[PDB]
């Protein structure tokens, strides 16, 4: 699964969890990504 952060930017890593974007923050396949592998919610 991919890595999911709560903020816009990856800052916020909150683990890698099923419903992953709790809010629209992003998610990554790498955790911390670069920025076109920050993916938004
Ligand atoms: C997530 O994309 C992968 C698939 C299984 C795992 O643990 N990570």
């Amino acid at each position: 699964e991919a890595f999911c952060f709560s903020d816009r930017f990856c800052q916020n890593y909150i683990g890698s969890i099923p419903d992953c974007c709790f809010g629209r923050g992003s998610y990554s396949f790498e955790l911390q990504p670069p920025p076109w592998e920050c993916y938004q919610c």
